[PDB]
């Protein structure tokens, strides 16, 4: 698909057996999802942006489906105001910015 | 160009005659730049990011070049961690996300 940027580029994802809405975010290095449980090991991390830092749980080797495209990678879970698909997963679905 | 996302999508911008680095950010509604001098009046705005809200100064109808493409629009100035080009100006340069 070609997604214009007149509005937020929101898509449906499937993660941990749940459907969620998430933002395709070229400005995010990593993928950050609101509180949920995921299987396997995790380690704490701090991530920062406008307004400062939040503490998240880092889960590695998590399978997501992003607008129908499967990809595996690290997912950060914590008190993000929006679910964000960051570059670590955007690369895996072949997403590019074009102009 | 077609910009892949293995690296941050950093570009050069020109604003007020000065070159700066900025991040092409599809997750940002608005364009936010670090402290600098801009002409004219400003209006208040609160924006919310990952770690909470920050106050910024809103300057309208500012001339800005993004990766060589001319835009004229709203620039927010404040304590952002990096300069971010948001959708208000990504749309002016004709940017889309593609996969
Ligand atoms: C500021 C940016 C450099 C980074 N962010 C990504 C932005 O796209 C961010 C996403 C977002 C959207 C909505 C609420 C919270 C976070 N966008 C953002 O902060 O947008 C602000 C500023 C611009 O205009 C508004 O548009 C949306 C909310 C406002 S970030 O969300 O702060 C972020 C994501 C991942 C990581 B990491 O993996 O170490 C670190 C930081
Ligand atoms: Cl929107
Ligand atoms: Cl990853
Ligand atoms: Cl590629
Ligand atoms: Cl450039
Ligand atoms: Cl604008
Ligand atoms: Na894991």
């Amino acid at each position: 698909p070609q997604i214009t940027l007149w509005k937020r580029p929101l898509v449906t994802i499937k993660i941990g057996g749940q459907l969620k809405e998430a933002l395709l975010d070229t400005g995010a290095d990593d993928t950050v999802i609101e509180e949920m449980s995921l299987p396997g090991r995790w380690k704490p991390k701090m991530i920062g942006g406008i307004g400062g830092f939040i503490k998240v749980r880092q889960y590695d080797q998590i399978i997501i489906e992003i607008a129908g495209h499967k990809a595996i990678g690290t997912v950060l879970v914590g008190p993000t105001p929006v679910n964000i698909i960051g570059r670590n997963l955007l690369t895996q679905i072949g997403a590019t910015l074009n102009f």
